[PDB]
C-alpha cells in the first residue's frame, strides 16, 4: 500500500537491501555541484563502529544527524536536480522531520524538483531505499501499511448537538455554487447548487432563512478544492446546546470571505488525500451540528 518511489538518478548501489543490521547517524555533505559526500554508521549489541565515509567530503559540504534510539522520523522533505551533463541525476536538499519535534535544516539547496512523504496512517519508519555511492542519486523510506479491499466513503464525527432531524446528504456529484443564509442567532439556512447526471439543481433551503438575505460564492470545482473546513461555535444560554455563527472553508489561490464574526471555541475538519463532496449533521430550524465526509479524489 503506502510505498513511495525512489525519485532520482541511478549511478550507485545502496538502495533497499537487508544486509544493514541497523543505523545510527546520517551525513549529507553538499559538494560544489550536489550531494557529493555521505557516511554510514551502525550500532551493535554493545557499542557503535565507524568507517563508512564515502563520496568526497569537503570543508564546505558535510552534515551530522544523530538519530536517537527513541527517535521516529515521521516526515522528510527530499529534493533532486539535473543539469546539462549530469547523466546521473542527484539530490540537492534533504530535511528530516522527527516525531520528537526536531527538524534539521535543509542539508542542501531547496529546489522545485521534489517530493514529500510522511506517515499519518500509523506506520513507523523502518529503513531506506535509493541507489547511492559516490553521489547521492536518490533517497526514500518505506512505511508500515496494511492490505485491505476497496472500501466506501468514510463517515466522520463533528460536534454541535444531540437533538434535531438528521439531513445527511452523504455525497453529491459536486458543488457548483454555494450560499450562506445568516440568522439573528447564527447559521440557520444553508443551500448549495449541483448538476446530477444531466440535471441542474437550483435551491436547497432546508433551514430557517432570515431577513439578513444570503451570501454567495461560486468555487471553481475543476480548478480548486476545499482542502479542509474551519469555524467557531459559541455557547447559547438556557440549554446545553450550541450554534455556529462563523463558518469558513480553507481555500488556496483564492480568498473565501469570513462568513460571520469569529468568537466562541474553534474547530476544523481535515483529512489527507481526500476531498469533500457531502455533509452529515442535524437541523430542524437552526444548524445545530455540521460535519463532513471524505472521498479519495486524487489522480
Amino acid at each position: 500500500a503506502q510505498k513511495v518511489e525512489a525519485g532520482g538518478g541511478a549511478g550507485g548501489a545502496s538502495w533497499d537491501d537487508g544486509v544493514h543490521d541497523g543505523v545510527r547517524k546520517v551525513h549529507v555533505g553538499q559538494g560544489q555541484d550536489g550531494v557529493s559526500s555521505i557516511n554510514v554508521v551502525y550500532a551493535k549489541d554493545s557499542q557503535d563502529v565507524e568507517g563508512g565515509e564515502h563520496g568526497k567530503k569537503t570543508l564546505l559540504g558535510f552534515e551530522t544527524f544523530e538519530v536517537d534510539a527513541d527517535d521516529y522520523i515521521v516526515a522528510v522533505q527530499v529534493t533532486y536536480d539535473n543539469v546539462f551533463g549530469q547523466d546521473s541525476d542527484i539530490i540537492t536538499s534533504i530535511t528530516f522531520n522527527t516525531f520528537k519535534g526536531k527538524t534539521s535544516p535543509p542539508y542542501g539547496l531547496e529546489t522545485q524538483k521534489k517530493f514529500v512523504l510522511k506517515d499519518k496512517n500509523g506506520g513507523k519508519l523502518v529503513g531506506f531505499h535509493g541507489r547511492a555511492g559516490e553521489a547521492l542519486y536518490a533517497l526514500g523510506a518505506y512505511f508500515a501499511t496494511t492490505t485491505t479491499p476497496v472500501t466506501p466513503a468514510k463517515k466522520l464525527s463533528a460536534i454541535g448537538g444531540d437533538e434535531g432531524t438528521a439531513w445527511d446528504d452523504g455525497a453529491y456529484d459536486g458543488v457548483k455554487k454555494v450560499y450562506v443564509g445568516q440568522g439573528q442567532d447564527g447559521i440557520s439556512a444553508v443551500k448549495f447548487e449541483y448538476n446530477k447526471g444531466a440535471e441542474n439543481i437550483v435551491g436547497g433551503e432546508h433551514g430557517k432563512p432570515t431577513l439578513l438575505g444570503f451570501e454567495e460564492f461560486e468555487i471553481d470545482y475543476p480548478s480548486e478544492y476545499i482542502t479542509a473546513v474551519e469555524g467557531t461555535y459559541d455557547k447559547i444560554f438556557g440549554s446545553d446546546g450550541l450554534i455556529i455563527t462563523m463558518l469558513r472553508f480553507k481555500t488556496n489561490k483564492q480568498t473565501s470571505a469570513p462568513f460571520g464574526l469569529e468568537a466562541g471555541t474553534a474547530f476544523e475538519l481535515k483529512e489527507e488525500g481526500h476531498k469533500i463532496v457531502g455533509f452529515h449533521g442535524k437541523a430542524s430550524e437552526l444548524l445545530h451540528q455540521f460535519g463532513v465526509h471524505v472521498m479519495p479524489l486524487t489522480n
